């Protein structure tokens, strides 16, 4: 248990029913606090949003999209993947939310980059790219070692041990050269009898280096990205519907747009509009999880140095687009089951689904891009976004990318009401971040921006837990 | 799609209801052949065997094991993982057998090897082992490049490109040194506010190189092992129960031990014992999928050079042991969800389950060893296998490995009736003997994973079946 049982009658109002808000309310309720959550949207989860058939969204440009994905088919427009260390998995267990493997690495997906080589714009599988890169890397370090270049820092025994590793890691010939490998894959698959198949031949050392085909390999090593990675069966939003149900909808007001938040003699008073009607609630403490750039728009009595600190958490651009295909060509033709293709094109990456394997249809994330390469979609209409995503995807996966398209749905987080940002980018552990960890009398800020895991649910959930702990210790004093 | 309708009445007898035999029968039926499968066991699938509560097996030493795993819990004693290129996945689609991801790579599982270093017998997570190994590897190659050691094979522009990659790949400092990385993981997890967490510090360069903690990294790159990998929900044997159902149990005789196979005037006559009785069946053709070392034991009229060729496929040793734990300590304490720990100990590896994540119990494959390191278990009783498995596993995963044990079940394939081998190794390894056995012996065709270029993969058995059925069909067409 996070905290013990509270003695007496104590109330909290939670602004925002995303992960930080719902986790706060869940934990406070467990301990015996009175809690009310005010959420502007008509769904729980915030930047955890799962698009299915029937989903409707009107963005800040006034364009309304209506998702028409087939029954049971979806994609996560925000959060989609979870590493093994995150407390998100602990809450999945507590809430009874089934998880499954998320394909965050795949030998069969493609890399495709521009360069001053003949590989420019050419799709190469990860396994082929890796075998060539690690083959030539190993050959080069083995050459230097045999030449005696590392004799000052490696003993004879060190050199022999290193050589053994390099021959294995690079699949080097007996004389220490990279000549290609079964690790690259096969143009024709090995079968039975005298059907030996046909190995894919290697690129040259200069092609590999000058093409930069290994630029994305270190992604595999990210602490928060390395396999094994996980995701909830049926969508990430299931975590937050589970929180909703445990908290009880009697304790959550949806469609409730907060317009004012003030420290008062009697606690904290929050005004909000729900169903076109003006409402007000007062509680002993408030937990404000509204994104920091949106807090200054509220009528408030926050001190000037607090309003200035909130402005330091700069909005960031990111977005996604999902296409439902009526044929799972990526599985049938490319032998790709999950994972992502990676590119320097604006689409940035194409992410293939982790469910309905071997079914008749599925949703492909045709882009997940951020920063400059999301600015390139942000201002386009959905029809224009789709046309650009299909053109760029066809340059990676061929003309099959343009066929058997049923429907599509996009989100751009800077253009999304009640978000207007994918995640915070603090100006310059900064002074403004540290300032916002302190309560403003009875108002506490919480969210993934006030964590060391920004753009992870873990960040939001750990922020909620720390803030609930601080409120509880205060009440005990 | 393989073949398109046969004209008239034609019959095939299939010896063995493992993957090759069942795939053969399935495709022949679809084309309009009369087919009968004779299978010695009471289950379909052969070396694809899934142990669950109720499974009973008496091995060739006379020991009987009775599996008591909880309902829904199992492990694959043979085949368990499938790469994306294998036709096994295409048959899962055709048969409606749902698949899920198999965790074949995991940053959080452990490596544990003996060496003449302080890391000898110490468990290190894959992510820490990789971060140190690739960090120092990258430092050393950058050092050699800067020195001018590779000036005869790399241009100025190549060297800068290589240096850029190495700084990123090895997470090097600005001045080119490996000094640790967040990639190693954390002794305290980064949280909110000023809770930054604490990184795990790096081992020293000579320790890392001499420990051999990177000796298994290349496994990740195997053509048939690289992620993404897959497996059927509920057990690998689900493929072969699905084949069974499509073929029809009326066309499969279980508990049918074949004793004779002979070419005769009208085709092939196969004698077998079933229900205690000596029975005979004659068909136009035969497809023999019995493991090659067991074919010689049959009464037969095969030519001497075919009998000699069958002996070249030497049997091998492999086995597994599964333990059901009543607490999923690997998830709750070690944050391991699937994957395998790897070691030089006899157990060889410890494989964590890919289903029932976050649940209350699970089966861990406490060893999967082959060759010399399976010979260490072969002659042990199950109780002795378990003790050895727990002792060695506790040296990798701690005292927790010894607690919350509910039940266990093991298989050793050389000691398993109607297998007596995990898979074949051809002497001289195509070899002449392999080539010879691709030819029909009048109306008898051999099929199985040993007659493929994917030995020890279901893909080998299935492609062998499809090639042999195509040969028979083209011959019947004329
Ligand atoms: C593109 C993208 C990719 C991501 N990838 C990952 C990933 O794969 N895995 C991972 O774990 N996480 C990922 N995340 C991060 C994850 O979504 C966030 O960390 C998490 O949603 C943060 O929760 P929060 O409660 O701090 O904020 P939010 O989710 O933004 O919740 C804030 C809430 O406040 C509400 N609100 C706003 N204004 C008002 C108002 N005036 N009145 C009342 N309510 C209001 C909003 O509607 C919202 O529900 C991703 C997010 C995005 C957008
Ligand atoms: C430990 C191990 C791990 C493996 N790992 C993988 C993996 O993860 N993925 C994968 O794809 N493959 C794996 N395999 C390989 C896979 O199991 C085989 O490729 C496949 O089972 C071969 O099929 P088969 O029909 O050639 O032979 P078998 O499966 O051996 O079938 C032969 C059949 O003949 C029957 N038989 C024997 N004698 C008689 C008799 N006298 N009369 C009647 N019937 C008889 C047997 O009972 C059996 O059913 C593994 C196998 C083992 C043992
Ligand atoms: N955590 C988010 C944002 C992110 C993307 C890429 C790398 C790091 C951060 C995600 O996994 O998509
Ligand atoms: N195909 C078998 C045997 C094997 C083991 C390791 C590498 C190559 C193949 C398995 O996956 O276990």
């Amino acid at each position: 248990d996070l905290i013990g049982k509270v003695k007496g009658s104590h109330s909290v109002v939670v602004l925002g029913g995303g992960p930080a808000g719902l986790c706060s309310a869940f934990e406070l309720q467990k301990a015996g606090y009175k809690v009310t959550v005010l959420e502007a949207r008509t769904r729980p989860g915030g930047r955890v949003w799962t698009a299915r058939g029937g989903s409707e969204e009107t963005d800040l440009s006034g364009e309304t999209q209506k998702c028409t994905f087939s029954e049971g088919h979806f994609y996560n427009v925000g959060a989609t993947r979870i590493p093994q260390s995150h407390i998100t998995l602990d809450y999945c267990r507590e809430l009874g939310v089934e998880i499954q493997g998320f394909g965050n690495q795949n030998a069969n997906t493609f890399v495709n980059y521009q360069s001053d080589t003949s590989l420019s714009g050419q799709s190469v599988t990860y396994r082929a790219a890796k075998a060539d890169t690690f083959g030539y890397m190993s050959e080069l370090l083995k050459k230097a070692t045999d030449q005696g270049a590392l004799d000052q820092v490696l003993s004879r025994e060190d050199k022999d041990a290193l050589s053994e590793f390099l021959s294995d890691f690079g699949d080097l010939s007996d004389d220490g050269r990279y000549l290609g490998s079964s690790r690259r894959g096969y143009d024709s698959e090995p079968g039975a009898g005298l059907n030996f198949g046909t190995e894919k031949k290697p690129f040259a050392m200069q092609e590999v280096i000058r093409s930069g085909i290994g630029r994305n390999f270190s992604f595999d090593f990210g602490y928060d990205q390395a396999m094994m990675m996980f995701t909830p069966v049926g969508g990430m939003d299931r975590i937050y519907y589970a929180f909703q149900d445990r908290i009880g909808t009697d304790n959550i007001v949806f469609g409730a747009e907060v317009t004012s938040m003030k420290n008062v003699s009697e606690g904290v008073t929050v005004e909000y509009t729900a169903g076109g009607s003006k409402k007000s609630i007062t509680a002993d403490y408030a937990i404000c999880t509204i994104p920091p750039h949106l807090v200054g728009r509220l009528q408030n009595n926050l001190p000037g140095d607090v309003l200035t600190a909130l402005k330091a958490a700069k909005p960031s651009s990111s977005g996604k687009l999902g296409i439902e295909y009526s044929r799972r060509w990526w599985e049938t033709e490319d032998r790709i089951y999950g994972g992502a293709s990676n590119t320097d094109k604006d689409i940035s990456q194409i992410m293939f689904p982790y469910d309905h394997y071997n079914s008749d249809r599925g949703v492909v994330v045709a882009y997940y891009s951020s920063g400059k390469r999301q600015e390139a979609f942000e201002s386009l209409t959905h029809r224009q976004r789709l046309a650009k995503a299909i053109a760029e995807g066809s340059e990676i996966h061929g003309e099959k990318y343009t066929r058997d398209i049923s429907s599509s749905f996009s989100g751009s987080w800077r253009r999304t009401k009640y978000s207007e940002s994918a995640w915070a980018n603090w100006a310059g552990a900064t002074p403004e971040y540290e300032k916002l960890l302190e309560p403003v009398d009875k108002i506490y800020f919480a969210g993934d921006h006030l964590s060391n895991a920004i753009a992870w649910q873990h960040g939001a959930l750990t922020s909620a837990r720390d803030v609930v702990t601080h409120i509880h210790e205060r009440v005990a004093q």
